[PDB]
């Protein structure tokens, strides 16, 4: 049951239809996505959880699909922020597209058979549709009541000065109509992501239902937060990006050893392939050994080959 | 000078910035507008105040933009309106422009040199524009927290049976961008319509000191009401249509007879090109006559003629 293994990393925050889904999975192989919109050139540490829980699925057979928002990211998704995104250009948009899309290879398999990877970039939904075929044969479906209400945008809506704008307000109907697209063209009856995204998702599912009439389920993985509450991911006052000439793969390995005993073994579920009872071994052995835990040490490693390879390791570790 | 005389009539409802709108008239000719939506295949009572008000200006010697919406007849304007409206086809709208447009035209001049009407069609503003540059490119000028407080749509908001489509909401930025284009495009420095338009009409003076930082202005014109506070415009429980295969010329003249001596004299002021000084010596005939009132019987042969012409008046006492 491949829920209930995720479950046990602590991997699942929500599902739609936990029953369903499951049974769905048991049928055989399915079809899943997640997004990844170019805010910056580069992925970091927030964008690895929910890209490792596709070659989760992929290990189990399924067919994982990694969209790029060539479209999203010229809009901006608002959930759960506090101020605008700054509107990028097209042309710089377009650069950070191009290098997540490589980013994101190396994380699943493009060439083992019918569950081999596929990646989509959702420009390909919008580049044809004109404003009104969008506010008419999409618009009519999203109830402003509705919208208005998601969690994700609530903040937004008690002060004009701290407001949001009908472009970031529209971005929900963008996800949505995502999500209906991979469906009907691709077959994907899956959309992952973080915690923030399940106004996002559930928008998909219900434009889904609405368009198609096809049945579709959401499932999110938790943002990462640590036993102290400070903000996980950052060095030195700046994000740890997935990009070696971003952040170094001294720093991303330095970056690792620094977890706090408290975060470290949940930390190895979320970031490695290491089994659970491999983990839960290290735990006992870290309790009762009375040296210094080795913990922190294997998690540097394990992320740092999984992000960087052996070349990135030995560069760390020279 | 023209404002006030439009006040003397009751024409007024509401000025944006009288002061430096008076100014501007006074100085020289200026382009205005207003706009009709294919919301049917003729326009009815509801749009002839506003009409006659475009021919009103043109008689001043302004230039007047008659607008039809090809584009915002596809979304539908929920101004005030209790209830989401019914979407009509494109190949329907198509057809519906095509008669509104013959409807509109006899009302004004197009063949007076500087100050001839001009026919426009929003469809030309929106037809090649893609949703990503809609929603980027006018969308980011927009706040929802703004929009959520038009008097327009505000009660559209209390509950989702009772709400508004993203379609709906999204309309009030197609008439701002409207008045935007016509500026560029035209000169255009004023929009007249229904009070019911006050909203969007604002939401195109402040798109357009955004985008072409010029000052231009809104004038609406009163919904017409009748002294006994019933709906005004409607025979039977239907509208009074300006089509004569809808609403015949013999039904439309009784619709004027059947006024009620509250409203007659108020009515002769919107709906007729007499002097107030000719009206008032009407209404004194009428007072200390002992005989019936006069007045309907002016009111019914003088607007059967202006929207029928001889032939309707004929038909309308056979
Ligand atoms: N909103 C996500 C990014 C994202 C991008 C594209 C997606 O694909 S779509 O086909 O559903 O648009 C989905 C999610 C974030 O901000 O992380
Ligand atoms: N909303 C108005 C109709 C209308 C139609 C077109 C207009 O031109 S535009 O260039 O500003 O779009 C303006 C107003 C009503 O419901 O009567
Ligand atoms: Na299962
Ligand atoms: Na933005
Ligand atoms: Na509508
Ligand atoms: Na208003």
């Amino acid at each position: 049951n491949l829920i209930k293994q995720l479950q046990e990393r602590g991997l699942v925050a929500q599902v739609t239809d936990e029953e369903a889904l499951a049974e769905r999975l048991a049928q055989g192989p399915i079809a899943l996505y997640c997004g990844f919109d170019p805010t910056a050139d580069s992925l970091h540490l927030g964008h690895l959880v929910p890209l490792l829980c596709l070659k989760r699925f992929q290990q189990a057979g399924h067919k994982p699909v990694a969209v790029v928002g060539g479209a999203t990211g010229l809009i901006g998704d608002p959930s759960f922020k506090a101020a605008e995104r700054k509107l990028n250009t097209e042309e710089t948009v377009q650069e950070w597209v191009d290098k997540i899309r490589k980013q994101v290879a190396p994380f699943l398999d493009f060439d083992c058979g019918e569950n081999s990877a596929i990646a989509a970039n959702n420009y390909d939904f919008f580049g044809n549709m004109n404003v009104l075929t969008f506010l008419r044969d999409i618009g009519k479906h999203f109830s402003v009541n509705q919208m208005i209400n998601k969690e994700a945008v609530k903040q937004r809506l008690n002060r004009e000065d701290q407001g949001i704008s009908f472009t970031e307000f529209s971005y929900n109907l963008l996800q949505g109509y995502g999500f209906a697209c991979l469906n009907k063209q691709y077959g994907v009856v899956l959309q992952i992501g973080g915690s923030d995204q399940w106004g996002n998702i559930t928008s998909g599912i219900d434009l889904t239902r609405r368009l198609h009439q096809n049945q579709v389920f959401g499932l999110t993985v938790p943002l990462i937060t640590k036993a102290d509450g400070t903000k996980f991911g950052k060095t030195e006052g700046g994000a740890v990006w997935l990009d070696p000439k971003k952040t170094s793969p001294y720093k991303f390995y330095q970056f690792w050893i620094n977890t706090a005993d408290a975060d470290v073994y949940r930390f190895l579920k979320f970031f490695t392939f290491m089994s659970i009872e491999e983990i839960n071994a290290l735990e006992e052995e870290d309790k009762n050994s009375g040296k210094a835990p080795r913990a922190q040490y294997v998690l540097a490693e394990q992320v740092t080959r999984l992000v960087h390879g052996e070349e990135g390791l030995q560069a760390a570790k020279r």
